[PDB]
């Protein structure tokens, strides 16, 4: 066979992913994923996205006839990069650059009508040369990066990923997740303890959870939780971690933010 499986990547409720030797292409490493039996549509969206070969999205090499997906392989995810970084942590300009690359791939995906929906450091790939690549999106548990509207079961638009990006931004400074909740209700609580209770006008209509189920008074200063963050990074982090997804910054606006002057 064209590929020899060597290891399992992780273990996800999306199916098994293998690290494999690409016997025909110089024995390079590839990430192999099998699909079972709108799905045809998703694969076409993925192949179409690959035509652009955006630098900040994982390369798709092949699609084999039930259906097997061949991607490039990258050694580390953001998790293992933040776990191995020497003290006191990640250089200020390394965080800036990585965040710019994250928003570049995100704006590319959003402008092509793709919502990641499950952005976390575990699916952000960090290349040998320091390139950030978005992976594991566009195909049909940790709530630590889950947006408030997903938690509330109301909307699932592109702002969902900007909340996730804000959580990752903070975690790049802290090297620990900003909101380590254990359930959707807990997660939403841990969030409102930091950002404060939103205006009744910012609370989604016809959701199970009312605003009155929480009493997380005022917004605590974010510098308490994210120590070492500059004033400009604080503006971008607040704009990402905005309650109302309509009021949330977009990936396109974030790319222009003074933080990246
Ligand atoms: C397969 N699909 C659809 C993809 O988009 C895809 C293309 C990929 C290319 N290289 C990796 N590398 C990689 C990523 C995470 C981890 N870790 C796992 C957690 N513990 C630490 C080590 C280890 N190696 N993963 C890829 N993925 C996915 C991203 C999430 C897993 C599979």
């Amino acid at each position: 066979q064209q590929y020899e499986c060597v290891a399992e990547i992780g273990e996800g409720a999306y199916g098994k992913v293998f690290k494999a030797r690409d016997l025909k292409n110089g024995g390079r490493f590839v990430a192999l994923k099998r699909v079972r039996v709108s799905t045809i549509r998703e694969v076409a969206v993925l192949r179409h996205l690959e035509t652009f070969e955006h630098p900040n999205v994982v390369r798709l090499f092949d699609v084999c006839t039930k259906l097997t997906l061949v991607f490039e392989h990258v050694d580390q995810d953001l998790t293992t990069y933040l776990d191995k970084v020497p003290e006191p942590g990640v250089p200020t300009e390394t965080i800036k650059d990585m965040m710019f690359q994250l928003l570049r791939g995100l704006d590319f995906l959003h402008s092509h009508r793709v919502v990641h929906r499950d952005l976390k450091p575990q699916n952000i790939l960090v290349t040998s040369s320091g390139q950030i690549k978005l992976a594991d999106f566009g195909l049909a548990v940790t709530l630590w990066y889950r947006a408030p509207e997903v938690l509330l079961q109301s909307s699932y638009a592109t702002p969902v990923d900007l909340w996730s990006v804000g959580c990752i931004f903070a975690e790049m400074f802290r090297r620990k997740p900003l909101f380590r909740g254990s359930s959707d209700v807990d997660q939403l609580g841990k969030i409102l303890d930091v950002i404060g209770l939103p205006g009744e006008e910012d609370w989604p209509r016809d959701v199970a959870l009312p605003r009155q189920a929480f009493h997380s008074k005022s917004a605590q200063p974010i510098e308490k939780f994210v120590t070492d963050i500059d004033e400009l990074g604080k503006d971008l982090l607040l704009k990402c971690l905005t309650f109302n997804p309509a009021k949330r910054i977009s990936a396109y606006s974030a790319l222009s933010h003074p933080y990246f002057q």
